[PDB]
């Protein structure tokens, strides 16, 4: 049983198929990351014979560019996958902060990805959902190793149709995955898409929304027409052509991609080639990452608002039931029990126990002196209306990051892109914008953008 060995320490974030918690071995103090997969929410593809067997194989494999899996647990409601924690964050979030970026830098990155992929394919493990989000760093530095996360998961679990879960996925998926017949070569395609983005800052198959992108992927046509491709070697372009070859049997293997002249030439420890900064690509990749992260932040903000509405209602009912006097005022002990009851009531909560500190932090705000009893109505507000901070601050941070010129505003064209990626219908967000500000002249500030998101989630 998972809880016998590990204690949750803090939430790392939401990943594919479930939340990721930083945990600690109760005996040895070893830190690890655990992915908790809800058996209710997430459908299984294969039998458990197959799932257990793949897990046992993964436990025996080791490669410096693949996330290390340590252990597997299960209960009636969840799977717990335990593995090594990496603290360097996502690759692209590191790249966007660089001032210089060359073909050499791109080559070093892609060689690591290809090395990990080659090793997993040798063991008949396919990723299928390879994308920048699945490339973590061991530290936030251009010199740190890349670790690929989520190999093998898509073989055993079905992806949700929820847009917050499938935002940003269309750019990287192989055409043959869309049509249903795929094998390990799909991972070479996704890596080719990533390389194309590193060298130009723009996806080869681009579009305003999921459908537009997938239509371009399926046709399979892409070009080096953009001006910034003049700064890129023909050798790099040749590798991209081989990796983005449409028919998978004609597409280069990960193993042979590692032997390609570009990889061999540009990953030399000693730089012997020209290294002009791909400056336009850096500007573009910042814009790309920025747009992707703001769209993700927006959907997570709307989700968290809905969740807070539900929890506000459930928490007030709980305290009302506890309030036998009917005076609306409870003490510290009662408030903690009620909050703990809420976290059980909504079964889909994080693995954490964070209530008592939360309670004391709320009480500090509501009644610093701790004279006695607390208006539980006041507590609920401060408990919920502050607990949304994580998503509210993340939304603002994503807005600021996106606004690279510090204009304080997002244009209608940018809104079209952001909402298109977010699966918000054109007429719908324009209608809401009109409701928020009649005299808007094709741009919103942060508050207006926030107001739009609230109207888009029934608030
Ligand atoms: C971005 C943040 C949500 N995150 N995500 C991971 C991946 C991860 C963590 C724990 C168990 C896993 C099991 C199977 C596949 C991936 C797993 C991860 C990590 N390893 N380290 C740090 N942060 C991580």
């Amino acid at each position: 049983i998972f809880s016998d060995r590990y204690k949750g320490q803090r939430v790392l974030g939401k990943g594919s198929f479930g939340e990721v918690i930083l945990c600690k071995d109760k005996i040895t103090g070893q830190e690890c990351a655990v992915k908790v997969i809800s058996k209710r929410q997430v459908k299984q593809k294969t039998d458990k014979e197959s799932l257990l067997r793949e897990v046992q194989l993964l436990k025996q494999l080791d490669h410096p560019n693949i996330m290390k899996l340590y252990e597997f647990f299960e209960d009636k409601g969840y799977f717990y996958l335990v593995g090594e924690v990496y603290t360097g964050g996502e690759l692209f979030d590191e790249i966007i902060s660089r001032k210089r970026f060359s073909e050499v830098d791109a080559a070093r990155i892609i060689r690591q990805v290809l090395s990990g992929i080659t090793y997993m394919h040798k063991n008949k493990i396919v990723h299928r959902d390879l994308k920048p989000e699945n490339l973590l760093l061991e530290s936030k530095s251009k010199d740190a190793n890349i670790r690929i996360i989520d190999f093998g998961l898509s073989t055993h679990f079905e992806a949700s149709k929820k847009m917050k879960d499938k935002i940003g996925t269309a750019y990287y998926i192989a055409p043959e995955v869309l049509h249903g017949t795929y094998d390990e070569k799909c991972d070479v395609w996704s890596t080719g898409v990533i390389l194309y983005i590193l060298l130009s800052g723009c996806p080869p198959f681009n579009g305003a929304n999921e459908y537009d992108i997938l239509k371009k992927v399926e046709k399979g046509k892409y070009t080096f027409e953009l001006p910034q491709w003049k700064k890129v070697s023909e050798s790099a372009k040749d590798l991209i052509r081989k990796m983005l070859t449409y028919v998978p049997s004609m597409r280069i293997s990960a193993r042979d991609a590692l032997d390609h002249e570009w990889i061999q030439t540009y990953t030399k420890e000693q730089i012997s080639v020209d290294v002009p900064s791909l400056d336009n690509a850096i500007l573009n990749i910042r814009q790309f990452q920025g747009t992707q992260k703001l769209a993700q932040a927006a959907l997570l903000y709307m989700g968290s608002k809905l969740t807070s509405q539900d929890e506000t209602k459930e928490l007030t009912a709980i305290f009302h039931k506890m309030d036998k006097n009917g005076d609306g005022q409870l003490d510290r002990a009662e408030l903690i029990e009620g909050y703990k009851e809420l976290m059980r009531m909504k079964g889909q909560d994080a693995s954490m126990s964070a209530v008592e500190h939360e309670v004391d932090q709320v009480l500090d705000a509501v009644d610093f002196d701790k004279n006695g009893y607390i208006e539980y109505s006041e507590f609920v507000t401060v408990a919920m209306d502050r607990k949304t901070l994580l998503s509210r601050e993340r939304l603002e941070r994503a807005f600021r990051m996106f606004d690279s010129d510090n204009s304080g505003k997002i244009s209608s064209t940018e809104l079209a892109t952001i909402f298109g990626v977010s699966d918000v219908d054109s007429e719908t967000w324009k209608s809401v914008l009109s409701e928020v500000d009649k005299n808007n002249d094709g741009e919103v500030d942060f508050d207006e953008f926030q107001q739009m998101l609230l109207k888009l989630c029934g608030n």
